């Protein structure tokens, strides 16, 4: 409960720089060639018994009528989801919150005004993976003002073949809260009514892949999603076809967990005025032995940057951290950060390599808090780390 908590606060700090090198949000550009966007994302679902299954996206959206719709800068959304179920449902279903809000450029058309209020929604959805057929209905409600969906799904033809969370992508952008500043960049309300194809390929890594074709458009009053989807070349017992994905991701995010967050912050946070500026996330990140420039580390806050001001506030730190506990990292991202401590590449954190981080990163460490912090950690009592040791350290 003190080289615990050093281990804590430095594999917070290497998790948190690991999270704003990554690109977890949706990217949006505009494509001139079809009157419309395209986008591209990396999509997470956790293994049942540990791991991550990645999913890239590729899409693209064009609209259905001739109507002058706005073709967007470069920006992203950035999308929370809660799956759960229904305790008086007994077919195969999913219930699904989200919050959907564009992000992504710092500090309305016509179509927006159908979105003002609350606007029902219906999903149909026909499916094929690998000749396993299926269908889906949904319905619910989009209040775009908070960017908020609620969606309940029904598999219509009996059990859904593949699992459930593989869908939710699949299964209305247009229910995106737009900021004040990038209402010009709204190309999915500026289609409506008459609304938008959107497609895509869904690539599962080391398994099959989907092709989805919907059109979203109004229908009256509700907003209806129809799709279909084929599927090919999954694997018949991989993590798709095996069901072996976690169903429902927990929001259980402890007071111990923020606290662990709030003495990573301020390891970034060195003036304690709440907010991680450019030249803070500069400091840290060379203190571990990276050299990032001024342009990759506006690049890296844009990434999390929730209000657009350039900094990354406490609030938006403690969100981004949320996220990176809630969603598995892939073992290419966990050698990464556990690189940072074997320096040498040979698999094993030894007591200087530790040493010279310690003390890179500022903390005084006698010679003998470091073999505490080893022995804290090592398992098989070698006096150093492996990468197996370091992977229990950094989980919860
Ligand atoms: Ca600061
Ligand atoms: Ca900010
Ligand atoms: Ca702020
Ligand atoms: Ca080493
Ligand atoms: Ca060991």
């Amino acid at each position: 409960d003190s080289s615990r908590r050093k281990w804590n606060k430095t594999g917070h700090a290497v998790r948190a720089i690991g999270r704003l090198s990554s690109l977890e949000n949706v990217y949006i550009k505009a494509d001139k060639q079809k009157n419309g966007i395209k986008a591209n994302f990396k999509h997470r679902h956790n293994i049942e018994d540990g791991g991550v299954q990645l999913a890239y996206h590729y899409q693209q959206n064009t609209p259905i009528g001739d109507g002058p719709v706005l073709l967007p800068d470069n920006h992203y959304l950035s999308i929370q989801s809660k799956l759960s179920k229904d305790p008086n449902e007994k077919r195969d279903h999913m219930v699904l919150l989200e919050f959907v809000t564009a992000a992504g450029i710092t500090l309305v058309s016509k179509g927006e005004e159908l979105f003002t209020g609350v606007v029902p929604i219906l999903v149909e959805l026909d499916g094929d993976v690998n000749g396993h057929k299926f269908s889906v209905s949904g319905e619910g409600e989009g209040d775009a003002t908070y960017g908020k969906l609620t969606l309940k799904f029904i598999c219509t033809t009996g059990k859904l073949p593949v699992p459930w969370p593989t869908l939710v992508t699949t299964l209305v952008l247009c229910f995106s809260r737009y900021p004040d500043h990038m209402k010009q960049h709204d190309f999915f309300k500026s289609a409506m009514p008459e609304g938008y194809i959107q497609e895509r390929t869904i690539f599962f890594k080391d398994d099959g892949n989907y092709k989805t074709r919907a059109e979203v458009k109004f229908e009256g009053d509700t907003l209806v999603n129809r799709i279909e989807l084929k599927g090919i070349d999954f694997k018949e017992d991989g993590n798709i076809l095996g069901h072996k994905l976690e169903y429902n991701t927990r929001d259980q995010l402890t007071e111990e967990q923020i606290a662990e967050f709030k003495e990573a912050f301020s390891l970034f946070d060195k003036d304690g005025d709440g907010t991680i500026t450019t030249k803070e996330l500069g400091t840290v990140m060379r203190s571990l032995g990276q050299n990032p420039t001024e342009a990759e580390l506006q690049d890296m806050i844009n990434e999390v940057d929730a209000d657009g001001d350039g900094t990354i506030d406490f609030p938006e730190f403690l969100t981004m951290m949320a996220r990176k506990m809630k969603y598995t990292d892939s073992e290419e991202e966990i050698r990464e950060a556990f690189r940072v401590f074997d320096k040498d590449g040979n698999g094993y954190i030894s007591a200087a390599e530790l040493r010279h981080v310690m003390t890179n990163l500022g903390e005084k460490l006698t010679d003998e808090e470091v073999d505490e912090m080893i022995r804290e950690a090592d398992i098989d009592g070698d006096g150093q780390v492996n990468y197996e040791e370091f992977v229990q350290m950094m989980t919860a």
